[PDB]
């Protein structure tokens, strides 16, 4: 009386290298697949973007997301294997694909699924630490890092995704819920010190309904800042706002991490202070002896040019740039 039926039946046109196409996600801006590099044996996940050329704003974007993958060449962040495109010529390109290592997992679905010892924890974030570092020396700042932009595979190797294109505010750093001052890179070092308790105690640190309950969270732990920073803000909201604010003092990260080492309390404690310029860099993190049983963790990358992304095109302009980037691999 019932019949089966497939109802989302997009296509893909792919090199004939890569062999055995399965759904792994979807996305607003594009499709995941796996697949097999019938040359070397690996296993690769191929991501279709959505309309690239719908509109110059998501043409903007996928030109941006291919300089970025193309500029970063780091263990620990997502790179390119390789771009094309089906299309034969300029007139007929609309879709291009995207060809990156393939991660069995990101660490949202790990928290849920796997036990993560301090081993484990240890490893996972001194690789987002380093991956961080090489993305911050390049100039370009994540701004929106989650355990779902963190892909695992089964060797516990850990690939930061989707950065510079900037479950949403649970990791956020305090300047950006208000934003009132300039963002620099250690707003995800925030983060990461959010991500690392997860990990630690299996709660999230600061989960809050609207955006002001999460500044109110998060100041349960960090304690009012000094009125002196509240002078340096730069949005006049804010500072009315935090004027207001009755007095509360810092509260124990122990006291908090109940089952957390010394040296995680040490380092989360120098990771989660609401002065960005007071939080430790990716490299300062790196140093402190909770890493020290890892092997040594500055990069030699060219900083990021993004005044051709910001150079204003017509569709025709974004598709031809656009082209020729996909062409140039």
């Amino acid at each position: 009386g019932f019949y089966r039926q497939e109802v989302t039946k997009t296509a893909w046109e792919v090199r004939a290298v890569y062999r055995d196409l399965r759904p792994v996600g979807s996305g607003a801006y594009g499709a995941v697949c796996s697949a097999v590099d019938g040359r070397t044996g690996a296993k690769v996940a191929i991501k279709k973007l959505y309309r690239p050329f719908q509109s110059e704003l998501f043409a903007k974007r996928a030109y941006r997301e291919l300089r970025l993958l193309k500029h970063m060449r780091h263990e620990n962040v997502i790179g390119l294997l390789d771009v094309f495109t089906p299309d034969e010529t300029l007139d007929d390109f609309t879709d291009f694909y995207l060809v990156m290592p393939f991660m069995g997992t990101d660490l949202g679905k790990l928290m849920k699924h796997e036990k993560l010892g301090e081993d484990r924890i240890q490893f996972l974030v001194y690789q987002m630490l380093k991956g961080l570092r090489y993305i911050h020396a390049a100039g370009i700042i994540h701004r929106d890092l989650k355990p779902g932009n963190l892909a695992v595979n089964e060797d516990c190797e850990l690939k930061i995704l989707d950065f510079g294109l900037a479950v949403t505010r649970w990791y956020r750093a305090p300047e950006v819920i208000l934003n009132w001052m300039r963002y620099t890179q250690t707003v995800d070092i925030w983060s990461v010190g959010c991500i690392m308790a997860e990990m630690i105690t299996g709660k999230t640190l600061f989960k809050g309904s609207d955006h002001l309950d999460q500044l109110k969270e998060i100041m349960k732990v960090t304690g009012t800042p000094p009125a002196e920073f509240v002078q340096r803000l730069q949005s006049d909201e804010a500072k009315n706002y935090m004027k207001g604010l009755p007095e509360l003092e810092k509260k124990d990260f122990a006291s908090i991490l109940t089952n957390a080492s010394p040296l995680a309390v040490n380092l989360l404690e120098k990771m989660l202070v609401l002065d960005a310029e007071q939080r430790v860099t990716a490299g300062e993190a790196l140093a402190h002896p909770y890493f020290e049983s890892l092997h040594d963790t500055e990069p030699q990358v060219q900083k990021y040019d993004d005044s051709f992304d910001d150079v204003d095109r017509t569709l025709d302009e974004w598709k031809r740039v656009t082209y020729k980037e996909v062409l140039s691999f």
